[PDB]
RNA sequence: UAAUAUGUCCAUUGUAGAUUUGUGCCCCACUUUGCAUACAAUACCGGUAAGCAAAUGCUUUAUUGAGUACGAGCAUAUUUGGUAGGACCCGAGAGGCUUUGAACUAAGCGUGAUGAGAUUGAAGUCAGACGAAAGUCUGAUGGAGGAUCGAGUUGAUACUGACGUGCAAAUCGUUCAUUUCAAUCACGUUUAGGGGCGAAAGACUAAUCGAAAAGCCUAUUAGCUGGUUAUUUUCGAAAGAUCUCUCAGGAUCGCUGGAGUUGAUUAAUAUAAUUUUACCAGGUAGAGAUAAUGAUUAGAGGACAGGGCCUUGACCUAUUCUCAAACUCCCAAUAGGUAAAAAGGGCGAAAUAACUCAAUUUGUAUUUCACUCAUAUUAAAUAAAAUAACUCCAAGUGGGCCAUUUUUGGUAAGCAGAACUGGCGAUGAGGGAUGCUCCUAACGCUUGGAUAAGGUGCCUAAAUAUUCGCUCAUGAGAUCCCAUAAAAGGUGUUGGUUCAUAUGAACUAGCCCUGAAAAUGGAUGGCGCUAAAGCGGA
RNA sequence: AUCCGACUGUUUAAUUAAAACAUAGCAUUGUGAAAAGCCACAACUGGUAUUAACACAAUGUGAUUUCUGCCCAGUGCUUUGAAUGUCAACUUGAUGAAAUUCAAUCAAGCGCAGGUAAACGGCGGGAGUAACUAUGACUCUCUUAAGGUAGCCAAAUGCCUCGUCAUCUAAUUAGUGACGCGCAUGAAUGGAUUAACGAGAUUCCCACUGUCCCUACUUGCUAUCUAGCGAAACCACAGCCA
RNA sequence: GCAGAUGUCCAAAGACAAGCUCAAAGAGAACAGAAAUCUCUUGUAGACUAAAAGGGGAAAAGCUUGUUUGAUUUCUAUUU
RNA sequence: AUAUAGAGGUGUCUGAAAAGUUACCACAGGGAUAACUGGCUUGUGGCUGCCAAGCGCUCCUAGCGACGUAGCUUUUUGAUCCUUCGAUGUCGGCUCUUCCUAUCAUUGGGACGCAGAAGUCUCAAAGUGUCGGAUUGUUCACCCGCUAAUAGGGAACGUGAGCUGGGUUUAGACCGUCGUGAGACAGGUUAGUUUUACCCUACUGAUGAAUUUUAUUAUAUAUAUACAUAUAGUAUUGUGACAGUAAUCCAACUUGGUACGAGAGGAUUAGUUGGUUCAGACAAUUGGUACAGCAAUUGGUUGACAAACCAGUGUUGCGAAGCUAAGUCUGUUGGAUAAUGGCUGAACGCCUCUUAAGCCAGAAACCAUGCUGAUUAAACAAUACUAUCU
RNA sequence: GACUCGUUCAUACUACAGUGGAUACACCAGAUCCCAUCAGAACUCUGAAGUUAAGCACUGUAAGGCUUGGCUAGUACUGAGGUGGGAGACCGCUCGGGAACACCAGGUGAUGAGUCAG
């Protein structure tokens, strides 16, 4: 069935992908990514709060898919089902293999750094220690060392808070959905 | 067929080059000569092209030869090497050739012998009994049988008994199978080695058998194993590579020694695992995905298909999340190449040519003259740079392994496979308790000194030094490789950070505790150590 | 009671005594003779053979009982040959100045056409289908030289497997009797069955016992000590551990 | 180790020249439809180039056409 | 025939013209290379965590624990090929000892989805124990039964100069499949030599010298003295450092049909009597044993009777004594603790078992006591006499 | 002012606009001949009636692109050293070297030879 996933912990072996060389591999069995109110304004939610590893690992997308079903729950147990919403912000394409010679291909990896962040949780800054909470359960669940970690920026949108409130003020930026265009002045008329 | 070719006894032309000759006794800066040799260039000889072609073959053109251009060889002594031989020594299994054996054993034959004693009771025979008939029974006798049991004999079933440096290179004991027949034994005799003999086990053929023994061919051959003999000194490797019916070998390169030569000895030019100043060449690390390929998660904003103006879609547009060893707009570090001037370069003249051009001189290249280029700081440093080149002759080696870093396969491996460098191997010494590779440092023999790595409680030479912290452990901790520990905890203590109203939080990181279980007894190396002799410093 | 061999016999001298070999019986094949068969020998000659088809030689199977199915495409063996493809020397002819080069020819052998399995051997797969379901007499289909027949079986033949049901036991991966789409049974590779026999292989029952519970005592001979005599293998040096 | 490929194919798919531009997309035109042909617009190649894959290639190295045999003989310097 | 240039081909592609088998094998070698251990690794197996979606009537965590994740172990099988091919005897059983703990039972505890009983989870605990059988060569497995329980392992997959040799893995042979065949089988079946201790060490016992750079826990008449005593030889009695260790579990009944429970059921703890296993003895008694000894008797032999003898101890019967089990007897309790429960009591004005300082009760565990040795201490003391002693 | 041959080969491109045509370019007019096709569309030839409408030149766009520079950022990465840390994964320090995308701002050409018109 499975491994016990402290062989495939360490980034050995270059970056082997699906494509042309690969072929025979089974899918990643997180599909999802991002979960509970995804179509929200950017306006909708203001605390964000990161699940930064301070580890150089694999990471299988089995245990990554488990840990977002984990923040899942969690957050319907806590708050409303459109009050939050989670992103896995990490993608599994690494394709791990199994010799029973070259090994054949046996689930996917999704191996990460040092400063890059796991989930992402973009809730309403009354729900910020409840999402902290669900990302720590999560983590509970990835290998290595993980942190929980409060952003400054609004969520998701590369500004902080009080940056994006002048923006605002001003009316330079444009929310779509969930991302935010800035007005650049470069454009036509 | 056979080496300028009779203009001249002269001895082809260069560029560096020893020695000379002079000028201002080694360097200098010129002249002067130009050994050896290197590097070319020409001639010419043989062949072969090509062009011509009836000659003694001719040619302004090619190529090729182990050629030639004023000979160097021959002989011999020693040597190493390579080859043949017994071939450094010792070692096979075998192959053949000619003999010797059947006293053992195998079978056949000839002549002889040998099998205590019992048991069963076949035919035939005799007597008796019954039946309308056919016929059928009963008691003897008889002594048949590859019948039965069984001493001996011949064997060898079991104890897998004893013995197993025995009594014995197959024995002993008990048990067992065999005993009138395919029996057993003796003597004689026949059959002999790729042969015999075989109720067949490749059995046996003189303790020898899936091809005897003896001698010879033979000192057969072995890329394989073991061995391979005085001392000191000097130099000193490789375990790459290409080919190999090759992967335990060999051949040739590499690396090494010796021999020699040309040089250098003019703190120079040559040159250098080095750097600079130039100039390049890259596409790995990184970075990118709203740059292309391939992926890839979302919604937002928009204008073809389906259902009853709305919904589901796809499609654009602007975005967004994450990516690539076999993706790239870009692109390091490191590594690499050329450059940095006298056998040369400048600007010029005149030459020469069958080349080139439109230009007998348009240029090219060559040659001879000119003028003139830093130089003792030596055309940027620095250099125990000539200990250099080069040539020869050979040896060993061609199983490698380890460490940091990069790295591929592999769950991983003291695993397999690679890259750069260093080691070990070939290497001791001091340290790492102990150790082929870790650190220090490579080694003549001595004295004194001062260190390196590491240490300084004792073992153990050197501090129970000083100085500021941190740790208490009812399985502490103790220094690269290294001899393991993790996720997760901890109202243990010690600092912090962020917050709130001297408390309440949340975190955070040090030490410490839990997590933490394997077999002989037990290992920071031991003893021990807690105001450390622990951990982190100074 | 089961398995194997029928039996008496023989065998691997010194690890295998048997289920191996032999055996009678059965079956096959060749040969009518010194020009035959099978064999030996360098040769000439010889053996069988002082033989003659109830013989000799060569095989296979292995008493009896009961049977030995199907298949000659494959490989063998074997039978007919101027219809016959090929196939050698010689021969013969053509060519040439000749060497030669070419053609042609009734050899066997093979090819062509048969015969042969007690010669070597081999001997199917899928579907569908019967008043509660199952199974499939029966049907279709691809294909083979023939598609394994009578039997027999987890047999010394069964991987799965310690196969399912019985039976033996308190309990049985054993034994026995069944079952059988049998990886991969099977008919002189003989199949199936067998009375008697076997230092044969296997299981159970009764008797019997120190095999064992659970050891004890005892006897000879050794060991032991002495007198006498007196080796050897082995041995780098040696000999405590964590 | 990984993803593959080769033992060939070609009088042209060789040679030279000329002309032309491809894939795709959109908007159009009887039959005509998701593919038939034609036209225009846009078209850095997203086509095609004998085949593996990687280069390279646009008044071409692709496609169309014309003319042809240099897929010729001999010999060097050489690179892998 | 050459010369030159192509072509006919070597795909093992720098280019032999080439099929098998050996379990009948031989030789040279190889740990450059397998099957065995160990070693490295731990994928696999086994064991342990962490998180908690649920399950568990209600309830994340009594017990569980998906999705995940972190380890450890080498009792699995691999991976590996370092060690050994001038041999480390290759499975299993029997036998025997020790070690481990990842404890099945027993002791003490804590938790429960603990009313009692029974049980489940868990902690200190390895002191003591963990069987008889049927089938299989088996390890493993599966039953049957007893049991307090029938726990898991290791020690060169402990243990072949200990054995056994059933299997695997020689030669014989049979069957099936495979191969044209010789033969092959990680298919089945049967028959198939298990050599040597007398060496060193280790262990078990058995003697036994020697021991002055060696000793001394005092001696001597309140004072002395290590600037000191000590001869030796026998012999008795002791000392006892140190080493070894031993006892173990159950049943029945009484407590009690009581506590508890709606009821059915139904105990802890003591106490008593027994037993099991083990150990140490011992033999009155029972049995066992016979080459003390009597008695009988068979065949033979001495002329007979008698007395005997011989038959590897002739064979019986009985058999003292001596050994011996299947027989009999005996097999302690303190100290200090672990788990745990507490106590006083801060940190932290309360609380707090101390997750401070101090205490307390507490286990089949530890150490004593007890028991065995004590040329394990080269030990020593005291007395007794003696050869000269001062 | 314009053209021809060019050089660098986007500051030169593209998209949408605007402005300009003395000479020039260009479009355009015609097909007898050389020629080329399905087609005088192209190509070729012969012209000069018109026109800047396009080509072309020039300019504009809080243009796309490209090109310089800052800024990312001394961040990423990395050469050498370390008995440095960290169980490891990896991460500091010492001597050095040093990116990229994005972002912001500037820029949108220059030029050699010749000829022609005034
Ligand atoms: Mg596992
Ligand atoms: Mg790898
Ligand atoms: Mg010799
Ligand atoms: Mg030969
Ligand atoms: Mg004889
Ligand atoms: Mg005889
Ligand atoms: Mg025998
Ligand atoms: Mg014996
Ligand atoms: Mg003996
Ligand atoms: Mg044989
Ligand atoms: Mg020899
Ligand atoms: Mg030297
Ligand atoms: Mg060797
Ligand atoms: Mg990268
Ligand atoms: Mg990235
Ligand atoms: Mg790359
Ligand atoms: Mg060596
Ligand atoms: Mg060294
Ligand atoms: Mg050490
Ligand atoms: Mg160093
Ligand atoms: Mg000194
Ligand atoms: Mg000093
Ligand atoms: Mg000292
Ligand atoms: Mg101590
Ligand atoms: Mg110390
Ligand atoms: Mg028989
Ligand atoms: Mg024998
Ligand atoms: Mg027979
Ligand atoms: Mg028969
Ligand atoms: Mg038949
Ligand atoms: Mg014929
Ligand atoms: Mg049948
Ligand atoms: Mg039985
Ligand atoms: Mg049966
Ligand atoms: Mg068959
Ligand atoms: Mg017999
Ligand atoms: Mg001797
Ligand atoms: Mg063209
Ligand atoms: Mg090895
Ligand atoms: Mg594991
Ligand atoms: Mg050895
Ligand atoms: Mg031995
Ligand atoms: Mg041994
Ligand atoms: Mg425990
Ligand atoms: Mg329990
Ligand atoms: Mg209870
Ligand atoms: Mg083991
Ligand atoms: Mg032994
Ligand atoms: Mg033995
Ligand atoms: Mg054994
Ligand atoms: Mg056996
Ligand atoms: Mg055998
Ligand atoms: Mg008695
Ligand atoms: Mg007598
Ligand atoms: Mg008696
Ligand atoms: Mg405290
Ligand atoms: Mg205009
Ligand atoms: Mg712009």
């Amino acid at each position: 069935g499975r491994r016990p996933a402290r062989c495939y912990r360490y980034c050995k072996n270059k970056p082997y992908p699906k494509s042309r060389y690969c072929r025979g591999v089974p899918d990643p069995k997180i599909r999802i990514y991002d979960m509970g109110r995804k179509k929200a304004d950017v306006n909708e939610f203001s605390g964000v709060v990161h699940l930064v590893s301070y580890e150089y690992e694999q990471i299988s997308s089995e245990a990554l898919e488990a840990a977002r079903i984990s923040a899942n729950k969690y957050m319907i147990t806590n708050c409303g089902k459109d009050n939050f919403h989670l992103r896995v912000r990490i993608h599994p394409f690494h394709v791990l293999r199994i010799n029973k010679a070259f090994g054949k291909p046996n689930g996917v990896v999704a191996r990460v750094d040092i400063g890059q962040v796991l989930l992402s949780i973009r809730t309403k800054e009354n729900f910020v220690s409840k999402a902290c909470e669900a990302l720590r359960r999560a983590k509970y669940k990835f290998p290595g060392r993980q942190k929980v970690f409060v952003s400054n920026k609004w969520g998701f949108t590369p500004f902080s808070k009080d940056e994006y409130q002048q923006y605002k003020k001003k009316g330079r930026i444009i929310s779509d959905g969930v991302s935010c265009k800035f007005i650049r002045e470069k454009g036509p008329l």
